[PDB]
């Protein structure tokens, strides 16, 4: 049984940005095949739905199991036409989106909809003045340090390949599909860090990434002084830094304890586990 | 006028993760629309053609100035395919691509193709044992850093906007295609930074980054005893990591000296300068 | 002409621990004459009430031209004993709090009395299985490099250094008495350092230990399970431990410029200043 | 029962600004109860005296079972003085102080009085052109970090808690008085540390803790060159900087083992213990 | 027996630096006896040949069981006079060189010369506008700080033990002489870190180690405008620079599990072991 | 005309380990020709005694302007013997040393030789326990990165190349030799560092440098207890290991004003100069 999905990426998120490969990540997976679309940054109504249709489109013929929709905000008009669009179609769906998204999370539980929300998953603060490409990228590495050394990519993972299990029944029932709040929270419910300290500095990490997202807003969209937004957009981005740095922190801890949860793939799409550095994964 | 582009991403390579973003960082470049598909992780002929024909068929309506295709090692089976598709299409295309492309460079320039070989765009220690999703994430997160802080990025984007204009003359002939090989020394024809060591720095991030592909191959082509190869491809992302750390210092310095180098794009997608943090982008 | 004022210490702040220092950091100051008194760590109405009585009652011999109380959340039981105590008693008081304070903040306007609320000023995990005396020092060491280096005791100092101006013209009306709410755009309206990304590095500081106190409240107040507010009251004294790191940066940049803000009293307790370390004050 | 105690406070020492708040660290402690009165940094024989006499006043309805004297060099004018009031009182008395404070360690046992020498808690680099409030905040920062973090506080939370037992005791004798004397050494008795570095590293901090001692007093009491002097003060201060990062170092190895000593206060009094982060103090 | 060996120093090789010393680190062995000799950083066949002439000439007198040449470049003119020169003694002799020497591997087996090339054991930027003594010697403490807490002195020291207890017994054949060629590799099968995060981070400096020796030969051999090749020697020093952070983050993660292996000579030369701290050699 | 020396090296110190090397960084003078022997670490008596009759050997034929004697304790018999015999010689010599030498410096000077005491070239914690081969190189590595990045090297290098200036002349005079004693104050009056900041983290860097001396006498010839003298030598190397980054923060922060200072030599023996990266020695 060979599962298949088509992602839509609209806007720019870290978690949309890594979803797919967090799930094939050494192309090897024979169980599974992925197709995706997307406009790039653009998530305008119009675009967004230029997107929806060139997933309908190919999924005519592709025909996956699901089409998931990731990118920034699921209740803004470009994400919302998206939204609808695809409740609308025959495939079953999941929105990946960050906080901005709750205000509809209720919305998305009655349109039938799947969804991962990620809080940590911060906007960041483009004030032209200060965002420019290689700020972008740089911030974005530092957001997916946070989201892939705290475990959060791993709970992603987990869930987007418990329901391509379900795929292979070809029965994505509403009951199947996905529908969390991911947070600092979340790994307090979890098993992902063998060293206490390593949990409670990949908390600490996420929440700092979900401050930033209020520091960016009030400088992007309340302060419109110039001598002030700049400052404060920036002081987001420094303490995104640190929420990097503090993930890599719990990591190392992690190594010195020779416990640094490995959770690959076999080609047969089952996920395999170790602590051990040198332990084969089993 | 607006210029338009379908990007191609099959395999997963640092640049052809932030290539489209790289050109309309905020989103709000009017002057340019983007398009991507692609089969995610997966790049094998088969996969790549499937896409290299996602891209063609929806070209038709979509009629682009010019298609990229970006991936690891465009001299593989895979990517090769894709380069005989977009040769042999009414579209101007660019090749995206690390060193192992370096073999099919003049099979290129022959293709009438442009290409982007970034030689620190290192390939990862991809060994079940090693790599699970989480572990390619924190990866990809450090030579993401390692590409925008060194200003590798700078010089793709440059290029990819120096292209967008000579399309919007409608006059995309192949002496106006790319034909770029980047590595530590690039940064010797850059202003990229202001302070000395802050680019003597990131040389060496680049060097390092370079460095690690020759680490990566080993572990997971030549070494074959388990008991060895491992501890290859992990001191393979250990080298990656401290790229990163040597592009951040580099971007302190900069920050030290407030001539952090940010060029953002107008609205109009003209790209703008600054180094001064309160300049004001002219 | 030489001033008096009269402390009065219950419970513990970062910033009631130091208030009085920040005036006469090298007991030099020949125009100033101080009392404190408190409780200890104690706040209870009965303690702090207890508190403020000894020193009204020494009051009447030592003829403070004002009273300052200090302690955390200002509308709490203790210290609203002591905010009526004070308005009503006949020297002008001024109340140094938390975020937690401002709930009273209007409320202790119509009273007459003066407020400095230091918002990064967070309250601690006082958990009695995380927080114990070590782990206490340990984050007020954290918490006063953060108050110190991002420039908010230069506030302090500034409003108390005014104030004891006033004091002088023995005329200290509601007028003269400070009413400031401190946290990260505090910093937007000064020119304490000379560095850009100094600063911003400083609003960041200063906005994760704003943070700090949401998780010390779900974790102390909130939170029910054992398993579960231990990583939470932990996870806010690394937010904390990080938020002294990025307050270090921010200093260490201004001395890789030598820009580094000194405002030295001089025996007369006229305040100098300098930004170069060879430089004498003026 | 319950006892009681009055800590008195002239000038200042990263000791004495934490002796009360050691011994009831969340502040829910119902089997003590405790007075602070003091001058600030003023410590010269006069505001010693009132300060003492402030002390005593309030000892009359307080009723003490011993009174705690606090502040730098219990050998100069000022402290000498409120060694002798102190020791013809009623009241069993302690003395906090640093390394000058080891002239006049007969001349204590003497009185009949219990002291507390530590020799790390080193004087800051007192010159005008060097210490505003700030740098003088930020310093105790650090000396409070290595303080904490390297156990020595621990050793005088037990000493004021194991006293407490026996004033509750209703017999507090002489012979129950402390006579302690902490260096680099004191850690050699105790087993604070599990991972053998930690203690290493907690050595040298506090090693270089005391040396920062020699390097104040020079530029403070020898060298009368500008020039000089200045340079040699701020070296004290990065020194004791250096001492903070590794103590902080010890803290971290233990938290790598999840060694972490932690002894909070029962509410009765009784301090409890632990180990493992999620232990559960016992 | 008392073993006797000669060691000539021309030239400057980390390794060559500290072979003798780490033969005998605390001067308490009574089983060896050496003699040094050399001509300073000058390594031409002029000094060279007075050089093995000086040792030659004690050798009568002083009859080593063994000499040692070490230095730069066992292929260059002077490196291969001193080849030359001790091939054709009666006494047995080691070369210690850098990769370099790998050209000449096949001609020094023909002369009966063991060797020990040292890859990682990096050339310089050795340009007259970067390298000035003190840089001269910035690069030596961390390139030494890399062969040593990565293990590649232990092989070092190991390899010459052994041949000291050969000469012990007067048996020391061509056969018994080394053939070695140390690099990051190297450290896959040995058994110096307890830790394998600490065996992959001491590769991975092994593996930056080795790349400087390119860059700084572009730099100072290839590279002839002065604008470029400055920049390039320097990046190479940056390069070292951060070779060396790794080697310390795998030494502190064996001291994090106390398993720091520690081989001291007895004063019988025997070599002891250990790995905790408290631990006694045996 | 050619400077001729001859260094004699017993024993080991950090100053005597690159003394010779700092006089001709790149090997490319042509003013100067040295004889380097010595016997390794054994600096007992009869060793010294053999090492001095190998240099006066050489110097009948070899005809040095000047003889220097490097290693620890000037005043321990076997260095004591070598002053004698080097007194007793034609031969203008200095004595390199550190500390302890200075209980001899009346002494030396009775003798006619020259010195130059380095007390921040503190002795090891040379304990069987904790001193193996890798821990000596390791802690050799951190005093060279103190004695190179403070500037310490650099004050040797002068006094030397002075020393050989006037060698070319045949003008050596008693009152020619240097009399320096080096410690943290020599770097007050320097022009060493452009950045106020960089200078006092270097005298940081020394101070410590300097007391880990006491602190490895301390656990080598006091202490008798194991239990206690290797905690305590570990203790000290941890010491330098810091004092390796205060050294290393100071050179950082001129490289962040680049104004690093080089001091190279010309291929005629002049010292140049130069601040700027890009600015040419001279
Ligand atoms: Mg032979
Ligand atoms: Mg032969
Ligand atoms: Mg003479
Ligand atoms: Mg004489």
């Amino acid at each position: 049984t060979v599962a298949k999905a088509i992602f839509i990426k609209c806007g720019n998120l870290g978690t949309s940005m890594m979803m797919d490969m967090l799930l094939d990540e050494r192309a090897d997976r024979e169980d599974v095949e992925f197709r995706v679309v997307g406009t790039s940054v653009k998530m305008d109504p119009e675009c967004v739905e230029a997107a929806v249709e060139m997933a309908l489109d190919i999924a005519e013929d592709f025909e996956p199991d699901f089409i998931v929709y990731g990118g920034p905000n699921p209740a803004a008009p470009g994400p919302s036409k998206a939204r609808e669009m695809l409740a609308d179609s025959e495939y079953p769906a999941v929105i990946i989106g960050d906080a901005p998204g709750l205000k509809v999370k209720d919305e998305m539980e009655e349109q039938g909809l799947g969804y991962i929300l990620v809080k940590p998953d911060a906007m960041l603060g483009a004030r032209r003045e200060f965002l420019d490409p290689v700020e972008m990228a740089i911030y974005n590495a530092d957001l997916m340090k946070v989201l892939a050394a705290t475990g959060v990519f791993r709970v992603v993972q987990e869930a987007f390949d418990e329901l391509i299990e379900k795929a292979k029944e070809d029965e994505i029932s509403e009951n199947d599909l996905p529908k969390l709040v991911i947070d600092r929270n979340t790994l307090l419910e979890r098993e992902e860090f063998e060293n206490p300290y390593a949990m409670v500095k990949a908390m600490a990490a996420l929440e700092i990434a979900e401050n930033v997202a209020d520091v960016s807003v009030e400088g992007c969209f309340v302060e419109q002084d110039k001598e002030r937004y700049v400052p404060i957009v920036a002081s987001a981005h420094e303490m995104m830094r640190k929420a990097a740095e503090l993930a890599d922190e719990a990591r190392e801890l992690e190594k010195s304890n020779d416990a640094v949860l490995r959770t690959p793939h076999a080609p047969d799409g089952k996920v395999l586990s170790k602590r051990k550095f040198m332990e084969d994964p089993e």
